[PDB]
């Protein structure tokens, strides 16, 4: 009657119902955890929802339980729904799968980019998106909570309907999103201050130096992630296209300058250093890739203008090695970069 498979996944497709209430109408994506479907909610006037279905596996169903509690508390601490976190309307246990019902939104920021041939969002869009991220996460931080898994895939457009513009200088078409309003999603790694902090958090590309070096992590972790994301919105490609610790650190040095010595002394990962200098093989493929591809942060600017200088200044502050030294989100919202917003953008 209700069927599964190997890793757990519920056997469902467009047509199938959950709880005699949620009628599946399409697919939205899949992942390591399980699936996300578009449904109609027949107990709420055929409301359009995005239903997340965690797999029927002990530790997944388990971790989902804490995800819900995080969402309960976000919901509970923002009743006006003004702080731009994905809104959970409902959660439930279906024969082993924890399902979480969310408001239905458009494409995530990675998927939009991919479909735009990895051509960057205009700086005004980067500016408005940056501003929402800071606001959302500042709110999360304010509340003893750290996301830990921020990345473009986890940032969703409310509506991703785009305009098509011809780019004169590039001789090709570009997709320009009509509404740059966003929501922060995927709280299945979000962590309270008083809860246990796993040693390693974040997707590698967005993982900060204090985590690699194993110096402990707090809220500033999310700030490092945002720097990475803003660069990625600005250029269209990943800042740290890395698969390995050593390489990652070398990339951080090539791009941001040398690791501060107090962090080298504090870490118990001394296998990376040698007389306070990073040890790596420059003639290996990794070494050559980094040599070829990783230049100082400023060399990535596309324009000299003030608003571009300002973005790159905020970005460097977001990407400070020392987390104690790293800009906070409250300081970020005060930066002369957001003086470029429109009152509609600024007022939320
Ligand atoms: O986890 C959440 O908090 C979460 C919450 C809501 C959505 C979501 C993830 N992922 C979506 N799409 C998506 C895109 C790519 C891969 C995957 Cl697995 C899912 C999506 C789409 C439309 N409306 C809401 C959502």
């Amino acid at each position: 009657s209700v069927e599964d498979d190997k890793e757990g996944h519920l056997v469902c497709r467009i047509g199938d119902w959950l709880q005699e209430r949620y009628e599946i109408v399409g697919n939205l994506g899949e992942g390591t955890f399980g699936k996300v479907v578009e449904c109609l909610d027949h107990a709420r006037g055929k409301s359009q929802v995005a239903l997340k279905i965690i797999r029927n596996v002990g530790k997944y169903r388990e971790a989902a339980r804490l995800e819900i509690n995080v969402l309960k508390k976000i919901k509970e601490k923002d009743k006006e729904n003004k702080f731009l976190c994905v809104l959970m309307s409902d959660w439930f246990n279906f024969h082993g799968h924890m399902c979480i019902a969310f408001e239905l939104l458009g494409k995530n920021t990675f998927e939009f980019l991919k479909e735009n041939n990895f051509q960057p969002y205009p700086l005004p869009h980067v500016r408005h998106m940056a501003y929402q991220l800071c606001h959302a996460l500042r709110f999360l931080h304010e509340n003893q909570l750290t996301h830990t898994d921020l990345k473009p895939e986890n940032i969703l457009f409310v509506n991703s309907e785009f305009e098509t513009l011809y780019n004169e200088h590039k001789s090709c078409e570009e997709k320009s999103v009509k509404n740059t309003s966003i929501r922060v999603a995927d709280f299945g790694s979000a962590t309270f201050d008083h809860e246990h902090h796993t040693t390693i958090v974040a997707t590698r590309h967005y993982r900060p130096p204090e985590v690699i070096l194993e110096l402990g992590w707090a809220q500033p972790c999310d700030v490092w992630s945002i720097g990475c994301i803003l660069f990625e919105y600005y250029r269209g490609f990943t800042l740290f296209q890395t698969h390995e610790n050593r390489e990652h650190l070398v990339m951080m040095e090539k791009i941001l300058g040398p690791i501060p010595s107090h962090m080298i002394h504090r870490t118990r990962k001394q296998k990376y250093f040698y007389k306070g200098g990073l040890v790596w093989d420059e003639n290996s493929s990794d070494g050559r890739y980094v040599k070829e591809n990783c230049k100082p942060l400023k060399s990535y600017m596309l324009q000299d203008s003030l608003e571009h200088v300002q973005l790159f200044d905020l970005m460097r502050r977001m990407l400070e090695f020392d987390p104690a030294q790293r800009i906070t989100l409250a300081e970020a919202l005060l930066h002369p970069f957001f003086a470029g917003l429109t009152p509609e953008e600024r007022s939320f």
